[PDB]
């Protein structure tokens, strides 16, 4: 029984000092939350977080080639074996320059990044001291993480080195990454997205003078009208949109350039595939379809592909043991299970074939990704819901 | 016999003031250069041409509502009478910024603007010296002009208001306007032109959790792919073309606003409108496409029409008088008249039944409308194709 770990006396021992050390934590949240982390500049915050692991007694812990930081708590097993992935990520949506300063508001925090992901940076800390300080003995070993790269552009670059390049890819058999604050969260699906910039380009020429010479502007328009008759079903859910355009210079002049941006998601990594399939095929037959159609005297059409963004998709089953360790301890927690499909770190775990979830730290929060977010640290709340990741990771390392 | 008028005294006579001041001609041609004149800047110009005018002796000189400079060579007809209207513009095609010094290179001077129209300018001067000088009397009055509005945006509106509203409007019965160097053009037609820019707007949206509603980009490519089957003769010559487009933020939304300008032109007034109406009935049922095919339920796309340039087509009659005398002045003066369509000042005239030719100013020049333009100012030829237009000019009024 995966929830059997709330009742062991290492468990409860290490609630009472992430209650204890409540107080600390909350410093921790805010002094982290005031070393910004944009997207590809997580650097400063992962100095500062490695050295928060060291203090918290991991061992190892270091910064890899991508930026990733991180610590093993040491589990009773053969050194080398599978192990449990724990991740928080570094990087919040916001650029460079946005003035990060946490306000106080009674028991709530105000500040860009501070509930996504700064606050689960916080809580894993404390788990691990807790854990070394109550005597806890996992039977996995742990690796707790604060990953590079989940927000935006950076495309899960921190969690796709962990697991194809670093020194934990071929240990790590059940990863969980925490994000948001809803503690009741249990991310099973991932969404995956395929973004690409296609530009056309041509001869040019006098609109007048060269009128029947080749049109990047209509090859362009023709991928478009084919890309909206790819069929998308409504489940798995699977989407595309024409999104961004520009090009030409002027009313007298054919264009020679021109350009738009695609995106194309699916919750199933079939049918994501598919579209993006279709779509390349598209691109290309209506560049033979412009050169078939007008003259290329003065030369062809030609497009180039640029993928300008890529998230995989992927799903664990229901029946994995990581989703039934999650799913019990939410519950015995007297919280709702609702598994759901997200865009997160654990899509990469999932397209690799290696059992994962996203999870919540805990408490409330809202406006995640708006200058206005914020988080309630009020104790009650904000503990009990920092317990809950807490048993899921024990439950899934197991305890001796 | 038209090209009689190249040997009445009056004629000779003018032409020797021509030659005896051909470097007054010169200097003028730099100081006018020199005045930038970009579309819609003319004032500056304009008053140093009114200047001018009335230096050469011109009566009712003026600078009318839309700033157009004007002077008149009154006639031995009654007042009111029918009169002969030639113009040369004011304008060139490069922006405000645009450095502008004459330098001279042997008998070439370099300036942006210096051909097309600058030199027209003084050429006008230098006749209506020469011809009060010499004592020139002739049968109807003639409107010296410079006039706003010839280039790019600015659509004619100059000569619009000349013959549409101004005080001439009703007395132009021969129109003429100079421009450019080459005086053995006669251009007879005006390609007629309409542009547009449509703009598409949509209630926009997240582009995966809204996937499904109208996209405006999608309206705005099925636009140009039929336009791009609109049937277009190659005689009388009309075309059309898709040249500039914008819109969208980024491929996580649905665009909101999105634009595609285009062009269409034809020599034949009926060709083009042709063209324009199968053009806005095509907006408006790719509009109606997009609301039927995807959803409406935040709201409808709907499409702005908006009007970017608008030109008549027309042409003015080989049989009429006025291209006869230039046909047989231009021969007489040993050069090959070849009668040609362009998109000229002398469009609006036509466009009003006005008998209506562009010619040339004489000698040399090359590269117009680019930041190089040059002409030769080398006086044997400079000159002898300056006596062009004159002959022309007089011959249309008459004298006596
Ligand atoms: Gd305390
Ligand atoms: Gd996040
Ligand atoms: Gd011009």
């Amino acid at each position: 029984k995966p929830e059997a770990v709330l009742k062991t006396k290492g468990y409860e021992a290490a609630v009472k000092i992430l209650d204890r050390d409540h107080d600390r934590m909350v410093d921790e949240i805010i002094k982290l939350t005031e070393i910004p982390a944009p997207p590809f500049k997580e650097a400063a915050r992962a100095a500062a977080y490695a050295e928060m692991l060291k203090d918290a007694g991991l061992q190892d812990v270091e910064i890899d080639a991508e930026g990733n930081a991180m610590g093993v708590y040491r589990g009773t097993g053969p050194a080398g074996g599978p192990a449990v992935m724990i991740a928080a990520h570094l990087d919040t949506v916001f650029p460079e320059g946005t003035p990060i300063k946490v306000r106080r508001d009674g028991t709530k925090l105000h500040a860009p990044g501070i509930g996504d992901d700064t606050r689960s940076l916080a809580v894993l800390l404390a788990y691990a001291r807790a854990m070394k300080e109550s005597g806890i003995k996992v039977k996995q070993d742990i690796i707790f993480v604060g990953n590079v790269g989940e927000e935006g552009s950076g495309d899960l670059r921190g969690v796709r080195y962990l697991l194809t390049k670093g020194k934990y890819k071929d240990r790590v058999k059940s990863f969980f990454s925490m994000d948001g604050t809803d503690a009741s969260r249990i991310v099973t699906g991932g969404v995956g997205s395929k973004r690409y910039r296609i530009t056309y380009k041509g001869p040019g020429g006098h609109s007048y003078g060269a009128f029947g010479l080749v049109n990047p502007m209509v090859a362009m328009s023709q991928t478009v009208v084919d890309f909206y008759k790819i069929p998308a079903p409504a489940k798995p859910k699977t989407t595309y949109a024409a999104s961004v355009t520009g090009g030409g210079t002027s009313v007298n002049s054919i264009p020679n350039e021109v350009y738009m941006e695609f995106d194309m998601r699916s919750e199933s990594p079939a049918e994501l595939a598919k579209v993006e399939q279709a779509f390349l095929a598209i691109v290309q037959k209506s560049v033979e379809g412009e050169n078939a159609a007008r003259s290329v005297k003065e030369g062809p059409i030609t497009a180039d592909v640029k993928m300008i963004g890529d998230r995989p998709a992927g799903e664990t089953a229901a029946t994995q043991q990581i989703v039934r360790n999650a799913d019990a301890v939410i519950r015995a927690k007297g919280l709702d299970p609702r598994p759901s499909f997200s865009s997160t770190d654990s899509n990469m775990a999932m397209s690799l074939g290696i059992p994962a979830v996203t999870i919540g730290s805990g408490g409330i929060g809202a406006r995640a990704h708006s200058l206005d977010e914020w988080i309630d640290v009020k104790k009650t709340k904000s503990l009990e819901g920092a317990t809950v990741g807490l048993g899921i990771l024990l439950a899934t390392a197991g305890t001796q």
